[PDB]
This record gives C-alpha cells, structure tokens and sequence, in this order.
C-alpha cells in the first residue's frame, strides 16, 4: 500500500458550459438566444467561477444559421449575467474567422469583446503555437481583462509533461493571467490528469491558475476532473446535467455532489442548478434532429482519431465510391499527422490531416497535396509542436510555388483593417460599427446575406412546441 | 498536502451486465435473446471476471413478454459461453417471485440454477435482512457454486460505514464466498465508496472478495469506483459502452482505460470489448420505444426518491386528480420511510413506501394503510435497519388484525412444493419438469399463458428493420 499526495481541503471553481460549448458540442451550435435567456438570471446566481457564453462557434452559428448579431448576444448575456465573469473561446491570431489576420485586426475584435461585456478571454492554437496567441493575450491584458493561455491536450509520441510544463511557462511568459488545459476530444485521462496539473504547479507554484477543460466524448474524463482536483486544479469546466455528456461534458450537478466529505467543496446553489437543469431539459427536446448517436467511444485511444474526424473521411470515401478503403485511410492519418509534425488533431487540423490523408491511399502518397495541407508543411499556420518531415516539406514548396518561412505567419500580414472597413461599408444593411466590420472580415462569404435580413430578427431552426407534439 | 493510501498495484475484475441488468435498466428488460446470442462469442473471450447473464426481471419478462423460457435462455448462454462463469441476481427467500418461499422451493430453485450451469449467485434482500438471504446462501454452497452475499447501499441517517461493516461479517458469517456492495440509485459517492470498501478490508482482511455494482443514475459513481478500487475493491460491475450511462452503469471501455498508469490494470480484450460494442450498437435502436429519457439525475442526493419511485407516485397523483400535491407526498416519503425503519429504497420497498405515503396525504396519515405497507410495519418481510415507529406498527396490527413478527418470515411456511408441482401439473403445456413447476410457483398468473404458447417460440417487442427505416 503506496500513498498518493492530494491537494489541501478548498474550494474548487466551476465554469458552466451550457450557454456555448455545450449546445456547440450536442446540438451543432444550434440553440436559439430565446431558449437561453430564461435562465441567465438562474446562472448568474448559481455561484459559478465564470460562464462560457461566447466565441467559438456562435459566431458563424449566428449569422449563418439564425439570422443574429453575436454582438446583440454578447450583450444581451452582458445584461442579463450582471454579476458573472463572462468567457469565450478565442482562436488567437485567428480569433473566431477563417484565417490568420494583422494585429490591427486583434486589437479591434478583443477591444469590442472586452468593451462590450466579455471579462475571460480563453486564448489558444490548434497548432499549439505561443506566438500565435501572444498579441491576442496582449490585448486583452491592455484591456484590463483575463487572459487565459490555452494548451490543446492530445496524445502523440513528442507530447510529453514536461513538454506541457515547457508551453505553460511560455503562455505565463507571454502574461497569462492563468493557464486553460483544453481537450476537446476526452483524451486526458486520471494519472495524466493528476501528473500534468501536479508538474504545472510544482514548476510554476500554487498560485499559477489553472482551469481543466474536458470532454466526456471517452467517458473518462469526470475521473481526470477527481484526479486534477487532487493535483491542485483551480477550475473545471461541466455543462449543466440536463446537457452533458455525450461529445458534450460532464455534468455541472455531478461534479459538484461527487466532492461531499473529500475535503473539497464548491461553491455552487444547487436549488438554482436545480432550475438550470429542468428549464433547458423542457427546451432541449426541440433540437432533436440535431443530436448525435454516440454517448461513450474510447475508439479514439487506439486510433488517434476523434469521431468527428473519422466520420468525415468516411464521407469523402464514399462521395467517391470505394470507401471501404477506410481501414487504408485509417491508417495513412498516423503517418500524415506525424509528417506535420504531430499537431493536436482538432479543427481545422483535424480536416487538412484527414483530407491530406485521403489523397494519399486515392492518388498516392503526396502525389498531391491540398493548399490547406501544403500550408500547414510551409509553416503558414505556425510551428508544429515536432520538426515537420522536411521530405514532405521540400514536396509541398515544389507543389505550391510558396516558400517555408518559420516566423509567426501574422508577421508578413499588412494592414487590412481600412481595406476591411471601406468593403463592408458597402454592403446594404451595414450598420456602421467597427462590430460589424469585424463581422464582414471574419465571414466575408455571409456578412452580406446577414446583413440583408438581420432587421428580420433571431430565428431558430428548432422545433417548436407544435412541430414536437405533432412528431410523436 | 495531504495524503491518501492506496492499494497496491493489481489487476481488476470486471463483470459484464450488458446481458441482463444494461438492459433490464435501459431497456425494461425487453431485450431479445436473438439480438444477445452473437455476442456470447466475443464477451466469452473478452476476459470477464464474470458474466451477469440471469435473474433480476430477466425471468419475468421472459415468460411475461417474449414467450421464452428463462431456463432455456440460461442453458444457451451456458453453452455459448463455456469458459466464463455465469452470474445472476436471486432475491433471497424471495427468489425471483412475488413472495418468501419456503426453504424446500429456495433448494430446487439454486439447485435447478447450478445444474443448468450457474456459476457465481448474487443473493441479496430489499431490507438488508441477512436472515432472508441465509438458506439461498446455504443451497449455493450445497451446490459448491460461488455464494456472494449483497449489500444495498441506501443513505440514511441511520446508515453509516460500521454498520455496513456489521452486515459483511454477517454475510461472511453465513459463508459467503464474496461481499457485493450493490448500489442500484447510483447513491454511492467517492468518500463513502473509499471508506466502505477499506473499512471493509481492514476489518476482516484483503482476502475478503468485493464486488461493487454501481449505476450511473445520478453521474458520480465512475468516480466511486475509482476511489473503490484505490481502496482495494476485487471487481467492479460495468455496461459496454453502447449499453451504458443514463439509469444503466458506467462504460466498460471507460472504466477499462482509465486506468492508464494508475498501476491498476483489467485483464480485458479491447478488441473483443469493441465487437461487443458495435453488436449493441446495431441492435439498440430497435429498442427505441423502452428508453428513458433522463441520462443524469442528482435529484436524489436531496429527496431520497428515485426517479422510478417519483414518476410511479406521480401518476398515482394524476390518476386521482389534484396530483399537484406531488409537494406533498414528496415531504411524507421521509417519513414513512423512517416509520418502516428506513429500508433501502429499492422494489417492493420503493412502491410500497411510495404508495402508503400518497394514502397518508389523501385520506389521512396511516387513516388507511395496504396490505403490503401493512406487512412491512408488522415484520413479514423481515427486518428493517432500524426499529419501527412502535406507534403505526400497533396501528397496523389493529387495520390488519395480523400479529407482530421478528423471526425470519419463512420460519412459519409450510412445505408447498408438493402443492406447487400438482397445480403445474394440471396446466395445459406443463413440460413435467421443476423448471416448469418452479416458472409456475414464481408467476402463477403467467405460467398458464406462456406454458400455452411457448411452442411458437421466443418473441421480440422490439421494432424490426422494417418498422426501423419506415419510422425514419
Ligand atoms: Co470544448
Ligand atoms: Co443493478
């Protein structure tokens, strides 16, 4: 009988998902503003540490799909959330568009994040590139607002804890007013959990913060939530019961009750939990027909690959007849990745590496490759968290025409956001704001047909009460 | 920073539930044996400590539902599983009937069980009755089976780690071969798992085999049974993935792969693991119709009412009108349940109290009792955890005109078998065998109807491919 350290008694803090990576995760990012707002006032005085309620994919979801300015909703939660610190997930120098952009552009969308109520900025790389977070963290310091350094977790042959200690020290270098261990894809399980959260804090001390975010796509997450918490977690991110699980997170009630009589407590008003849960169990039911089929899949520790990931490959198999060659393509990904330099596979990384991998068992090996792909071996995306395959490397530079350059992608940026304000200023139902400019810079493609109907309202594309009952 | 003691590095048992409990819990015990067969194979091989494949509601349902003759099920899976040993549930001197049974119908029934190829029994009582599990025990090792005495974990004020300990030596104390910590409202959390389970072990020693049965109802018991098995728990009971969480258990897979350098370790397949996981995977939306709709529930840690239990007091309320005293019955159930010397909240317990507790907000306090509440406070079900109210108990010996009892209940039954077999006998369909003798004793308002049928063979209330794709 051995002995393992755990944390003092504390309280540990919690950050509710439901308003953003929750219905990101189980619902495609679908849920409508109206079916939310009713249990803002709830939320605000459950005792929650902070509230995802923003960036990622509403955005897109927004002016794409319900005809809302993600601005209004920014603001709206601002309102309606007084007391709650307000998070977002933020794609560094991508911030929530589809490619890098110039600094002035940074500057902008966090300033009128910041200006219009946001208080945690969650920053991170899919690459895992510090340089490509840096002036977004630095402008949300300017700001006076929280910037928390995201380090993607997976699972790869260079990922190593101290290789994770090593970028958490560049995320505090670069100012971080905490570090969020982010995996999206369940992957972190117990002993890592505990080792990683434990290196971190002996290394940077006691007072380094820390917020563990984790999927329960594996099912072995809520058991990395226990062992962080040991090793010293400050904060873990769960979805109100009534939406967890699933490709979605552990449940925000389970987490708090598990804790009874370890010595560890949260400081969460189960009564309001309580009302949290039963008002989005009523509403979820309208968004059937966007849920997805699997609860627990640990297939992803033996392949390396995310269900979302190897559904769409399997698609791109069949919209091409002989898909069956999926135990090929199955098994070029491992050897694609690594040829990238074993990047965490989590948009849109996981799509170049699985499309890549696709043109390899089709054509041949690299016969060709896609811009995306050649990008990412040219360096235009960033780093890679190991030296890239300089084969694969020199094959891309003779298929592109491009140059591998090495420095932040950002550095060779000019400025766009004049070129970006006169373009959208043309657009009929433009309002005048830099939010909308930003809006027309980041989706370039749906700015226009947004702007056109927006004075329509929000709708959503749920269910209604009539549409249910007459279904079942 | 403190310190906890685990136990040393080991390996793991699992048992597998998906052949009864998964789906006994998730799917109203509806699941066809042609959907199971295929996997027999597989799970054989997968390197199960055990296999709960019988018992529980499996035998009902069998005869009740599907026309199939629970004995039959049990020499297929005897057959198709050769190297595993076989487990089931078996409720005490309750057997799986409606009733106590006399000691001579408890010898043919474990006799007929072993013989058929029933390996490991779990032997268990609603109210914690070592006494009603004692000759069940005794017919098991006659018949040099593995006899594991269960333990149904509750939370109540007058439940407490020593007198879970108390209830071990018993069990022990009448030869049981293992302890089963069962706890079927996922009321188990970490600490309480950590301390029982090494309570436990340090009271009778490490030999002392546990197996610990937890759901995953209310999301915390993967937790618990991480913290069981660092306290030295032998096996823990889980579900394969695609027939797991919600009212069902925790993932096999999950639990399997969380310990990833724990030092713990199964001795599981996981290739085997995902043939069985993909098989129910393709069957389990056939049963659409039976699932529940709630996949994590805390509710309990605050009320002590289980869904099932709420929900089936609920209609009682609608059924007689003004159910919005749900309030109401909902604040008496404490109450009664005291009065009955807080027995664990699981069937007929749960019913029973739930039951008495509406007549006690309708007509009156205890003005009206049932037969069975009547039973409970009078002692004909044995013993409870804690003495009774002596007040309801007089005022159910007045309304029943019964007597008090406190020896076993089956100390005053008189030999039947001889009763029973003429009976069977008589009954168009009746094979000649005690197997058939037994289905009749256990469900003599069925026995009839499916001895009639039977012939045509097994059933499934399932939907077919057809009616699958014609839905959707
Ligand atoms: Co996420
Ligand atoms: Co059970």
């Amino acid at each position: 009988p051995r002995e393992i350290e755990v944390s003092e008694p504390r309280e540990v803090g919690i950050t509710e998902l439901v308003l953003r990576d929750a219905h990101q995760s189980l619902m495609a990012t679908r849920m409508a503003m109206e079916d939310m707002v009713g249990a803002c006032a709830d939320i605000d005085a459950a005792g929650y540490w902070s509230v995802e309620c923003w960036g990622g994919t509403t955005y897109d979801s927004c002016i794409r799909f319900l005809n809302e300015d993600p601005w209004e909703r920014l603001r709206t939660f601002r309102k309606l959330m007084p007391n709650s610190r307000l998070q977002m997930l933020l794609r560094g120098q991508n911030l929530l568009g589809y490619r890098h952009y110039n600094d002035e552009v940074v500057d902008r969308f966090v300033d009128k994040s910041a200006e219009n109520g946001m208080d945690v900025f969650r920053v991170f790389d899919a690459m895992n590139d510090p340089r490509n977070m840096a002036h977004a963290m630095a402008a949300v310091k300017k700001a006076g607002k929280h910037a928390q350094g995201t380090i993607c977790y997976t699972i790869s042959p260079v990922h190593t804890v101290e290789g994770y200690v090593k970028l958490a020290g560049q995320l505090l270098d670069m100012g971080a007013d905490s570090i969020a261990l982010k995996d999206m894809a369940a992957l972190l399980k117990p002993q890592p959990a505990y080792d990683i959260i434990k290196a971190i804090k002996d290394t940077y001390g006691q007072k380094t913060q820390i917020n563990l975010h984790c999927h329960s796509t594996t099912g072995v997450t809520e058991v990395s939530l226990m062992k962080a918490i040991e090793a010293g977690v400050d904060v873990v991110d769960t979805a109100i019961s009534s939406m967890s699980l699933g490709p979605g997170h552990n449940p925000t009630e389970s987490v708090a009750e598990m804790l009874e009589g370890t010595g560890y407590t949260t400081n969460l008003d189960y009564d309001r939990l309580h009302k949290i849960r039963d008002h989005f169990k009523a509403i979820r039911p309208k968004y059937k027909k966007f849920e997805s089929k699997t609860l627990v899949d640990t297939s992803i520790f033996k392949s390396q690959i995310p269900g979302g990931m190897l559904s769409n490959m399997e698609s791109q198999l069949r919209a091409q007849g002989a898909e069956d060659k999926m135990d090929e393509v199955m098994a070029e990904v491992p050897r694609v990745r690594k040829a990238a330099g074993f990047p965490p596979l989590v948009t849109p990384s996981s799509q170049i590496v699985g499309t890549q991998a696709v043109f390899n068992v089709m054509m041949g090996e690299y016969k060709r490759m896609t811009g995306e792909f050649a990008d990412i071996m040219l360096g235009y995306y960033g780093a890679s968290p190991a030296d890239r395959d300089p084969k694969v490397v020199k094959l891309a530079e003779e298929q592109s025409g491009k140059k591998p350059i090495t420095q932040r992608p950002a550095d060779l940026l000019p400025p766009e956001w004049e070129k970006q304000s006169k373009e959208a200023a043309t657009l009929k139902g433009f309002n005048g704001t830099d939010e909308d400019v930003l809006t027309y810079a980041l989706f370039p493609q749906v700015a226009p047909v947004f702007f056109e109907h927006r004075a329509e309202g929000p709708h959503s594309v749920a269910l209604t009460d009539a549409q249910l009952k007459a279904e079942a």
